[PDB]
């Protein structure tokens, strides 16, 4: 079973106006299109780590993470109506974010209109 994260209760989240589509994201900061991470944090909008063989991202979410210690991020294409894969860096596991339509929110996304991957 996943569990509540540390952090669902307790997040504080920063104010970021920038307006997120319901598809067709890419990092900020490469030209990745799969694996990317959404910090519940800031608003950003980063890759996944580079896989054994040098396929998957550029490690842009994780490197973020390093960065701030901002600890919850959501995959994008995995938001629906019943939930989300959530992962903690934190805590190193997929984990449950019972609060997450609302840190969804405060970034304007409504997670009836995300489409899934
Ligand atoms: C806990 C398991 C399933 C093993 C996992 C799943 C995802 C990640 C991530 O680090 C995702 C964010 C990133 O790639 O930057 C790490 C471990
Ligand atoms: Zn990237």
């Amino acid at each position: 079973v996943r569990q509540v994260s540390k952090h669902a209760f307790s997040l504080k989240q920063l104010d970021n106006p920038a307006r997120i589509p319901p598809c067709g994201w890419k990092c900020s900061k490469c030209d990745m299109r799969e694996n990317l991470w959404l910090n519940l944090t800031d608003g950003s909008i980063l890759c996944g780590r580079r896989y054994f063989d040098g396929s998957g991202g550029n490690n842009h979410a994780v490197e973020h993470y390093r960065e701030t210690g901002y600890p919850l991020a959501v995959k994008l294409g995995t938001i629906t109506p019943d939930g989300a894969d959530v992962y903690s860096y934190d805590e190193d596991d997929m984990v449950l974010d019972p609060s997450l339509a609302e840190h969804l929110s405060h970034f304007g996304i409504d997670m009836l209109k995300m489409q899934k991957t």
